[PDB]
């Protein structure tokens, strides 16, 4: 489940970062266009009038793009934070999943323990301890029964 | 003007780093506030001082780092109280048997 979440957030984060980089590229190109139309306004219905109009328009578009970039930054960070949490949990999940089991033990554990959805994935860490509580009580009860049968043996 | 635009780019990059910090802490603080108000609601049930000091006994004192662990510590202490309750019950019914 962590790998699924990680892949989804990876795709979302990549697309958001691409959009943000395009916004920044447009903003810097607006700055360059400002410089170029200023030089044209200096060195050239004349070309100078068109350069002045385009200079003012480029400055307005520069402000628009700067505000758009500011707004677009946040979503990328939210996606990145979620992805970081998912990856951090996924590393331990991978480590604990590979410890070693017979497929028969996989059948044993799977048939007893719940299948997990993404919202239950945070819940799985708490569910491990919770289920361990009752399993421990059952372990001690069956152990007491085993001791009784040992007394019968004696 | 060109130099001012370059400095504007530099300031924009600094502001974007600050924005990343602010948004990460914003997500974290939103989660923290949701959970805190949840816990406060669960604590609004209220305790007498006697009940508060009674609960202070036998219950754990858990810090922020162990915040995930206090959740299952509540339930494990509940399991311990279950053990104690059911054990004294097991003795109590036998006491009644002997009483009769």
């Amino acid at each position: 489940l962590w790998r699924e979440k990680i892949n989804l957030l990876n795709a979302r984060l990549a697309e958001a970062q691409t959009s943000e980089e395009q916004l920044q590229s447009q903003l810097d190109l607006q700055k360059k266009v400002v410089s170029d139309h200023m030089q044209r306004y200096l060195q050239v219905d004349s070309d100078a009038s068109v350069a002045k109009a385009k200079l003012d328009e480029a400055q307005t578009i520069e402000s628009e793009l700067d505000k758009q970039l500011r707004a677009a930054n946040k979503v990328t960070c939210v996606l990145d934070t979620e992805l970081t949490l998912a990856r951090a949990a996924e590393r331990k999940a991978q480590q604990t999943a590979q410890q070693g089991m017979k497929e028969e033990e996989r059948e044993l554990s799977a048939s007893h323990f719940p299948v997990v959805t993404l919202e239950q994935l945070p819940d799985i860490r708490d569910l491990e301890r919770q289920h361990e509580r009752g399993i421990q009580h059952e372990i001690e009860r069956v152990k007491a029964e085993l001791h009784r049968l040992n007394i019968e043996l004696t």
